[PDB]
């Protein structure tokens, strides 16, 4: 039994924290939003994969200083608040705790590492999951859920890193989730970028969810062209993606229930979009490697313009 | 004194027809929309260049068959209705009449020529003008107005073509308008594409007019990148554009009053967008020449998706 801290309990942190708690883990949730609703009513999950689950009462906190020291810290906040997140992580971390960033984008761990003690293990978890907040304290899980974990930084030699990644994967597999130990975290992040870069931004720009985007020949063609830009950029930066990865991802999204990506909800509620991690960082890495992504570049420009308007 | 027929009296046909009529020309207007409002109240112009002008009564018609034979036919309709326009043009044309397409896009005359007798002269007129319909029968002219004319097809040898283009330019110059006889109609159309391709589509996609688009660093950078794609495509198809044409066009739009391109109004009223002439035709010409325009291609895809939605 591990003591798990969830720093940022949105849809992502709520889902994985509840799943771990239901597998018998000791999970402590840090709430910045919905603290009293959740500490009242608890945490509920409607899931087309796992059925209905409820956590009540929940070990809930409004302040990281009140949390007990945790051996694993799952970070489910958006990448936009990661700077402000570091003191909360340090406060809740037991000595040698493992920090797992259940976050999308590129370069996330690298930008957080300067703010975390080198005695902490820093890992990324790429979640392929259709999940969003419903009513307060209610998580709506539509499909998937698997987590690809990888190691970024920490006081672990090269054998120990593989061991720690497996320990993390086993946590999720023990909870009934698909989980894979990745050899290369950056390669894993490029894999997830091929999905988030087209679908997150186009859902905002075209005011659409996955099903209309895939039913229309023109948006389907645009999504595939953007995918090939990310695949190319990754190759230019030294990362091989699997053969025919674009059709592989396109087919999974046709199978996918009609889904609004997180960035769609962010723009719908006036929250800041995750542009820095999902677009700016890959574009800069692609530029430094001499590789141009014209469609992604223009999509990023369009999203920055939309964010600056009324 | 020429007898002028205006086939399609929107903002563009209304403006140039009224200006010609005010210079003493005998102008006959074909109205598909606002016929009874215009035949009632007449045609009014609020213009920051020419001041207020009114045409009342107007020689108005609901049917091309009622029009007298005209020596010049000014076509101010959108490019979307050009197929249906041909019988109206043939009906209103005097023998050897000149047909002048005051329309944007590429390949417009080529697609209309099969539907017009070869005894008619077919010309294009590229209008650089900020104009839109206000209240019914009222034209709102914000800036510019110049017309670059060029010859496409007709029963005229090579000397006569220059003469006819000059005759047309003189018509507009005699009415107080800037007008230039172009040696090459297709080159002139590529020139105007550098403005319409970015600004028309981005105004729809970003729900914005020219001033916010130019005030924002990201949209300004995107507009310039799109301009360079069109300049490159034109060069690939064998047409040289003037040196630094992009900055030349960008500076004119900074000077320009806040302006909603025609395509913005089209999408706002549920009218079909001019995608075929402004995007599809240049993209196909660029493809046939081995030149790729990734941003324009993606912009075109986005606009086709938006048109197919609710
Ligand atoms: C299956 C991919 C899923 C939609 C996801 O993980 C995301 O929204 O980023
Ligand atoms: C000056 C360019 C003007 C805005 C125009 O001609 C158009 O809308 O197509």
């Amino acid at each position: 039994q591990q003591r798990i801290g969830v720093i940022g309990t949105g849809a992502i942190g709520g889902f994985y924290g509840l799943m771990l708690a239901h597998a018998g883990h000791d999970v402590h949730f840090l709430l910045r939003s919905e603290f009293e609703a959740v500490n009242r009513a608890g945490l509920s999950l409607n899931s087309a994969v796992h059925g209905f689950r409820r956590l009540a009462p929940v070990q809930a906190y409004h302040s990281a200083q009140d949390m007990p020291p945790c051996d694993w810290l799952l970070v489910g906040a958006k990448t936009t608040g990661n700077h402000e997140l570091a003191p909360l992580i340090r406060a809740a971390a037991a000595p040698g705790a493992k920090v797992l960033l259940l976050q999308n984008g590129l370069g996330v761990e690298e930008r957080l590492r300067p703010l975390l003690p080198e005695s902490l293990h820093l890992l990324g978890g790429l979640c392929f999951i259709c999940v969003h907040r419903g009513e307060p304290g209610v998580i709506e899980h539509q499909a998937y859920g698997g987590v690809n974990l990888g190691y970024h930084s920490g006081p672990a030699d090269e054998r120990r890193r593989r061991e720690i990644v497996e320990e993390g994967a086993a946590l999720f597999r023990e909870s009934g989730l698909e989980s894979t130990a990745m050899p290369d975290l950056e390669q894993a992040r490029w894999q997830k970028l091929v999905w988030n870069i087209p679908y997150n931004g186009l859902s905002v720009l075209l005011k659409s969810s996955t099903a209309p985007l895939m039913a229309n020949a023109d948006s389907r063609s645009l999504i595939e062209a953007i995918m090939e830009e990310v695949i190319g950029a990754a190759g230019a930066c030294g990362f091989i993606l699997p053969e025919g990865y674009a059709d592989q991802l396109l087919a999974a999204t046709e199978r996918m229930p009609d889904y609004r990506p997180s960035m769609y909800h962010d723009f719908a509620h006036g929250r800041p979009l995750e542009l820095a991690a999902i677009y700016a960082a890959p574009l800069a890495r692609a530029a430094a490697a001499g590789y141009r992504m014209p469609r992604v570049e223009a999509l990023h420009q369009a999203l920055r313009f939309l964010e600056a308007q009324p």
